[PDB]
């Protein structure tokens, strides 16, 4: 899943 933060990552 992709993270919350800004810009948002993604595993």
């Amino acid at each position: 899943s992709c993270t919350k933060s800004i810009p948002p990552q993604c595993y």
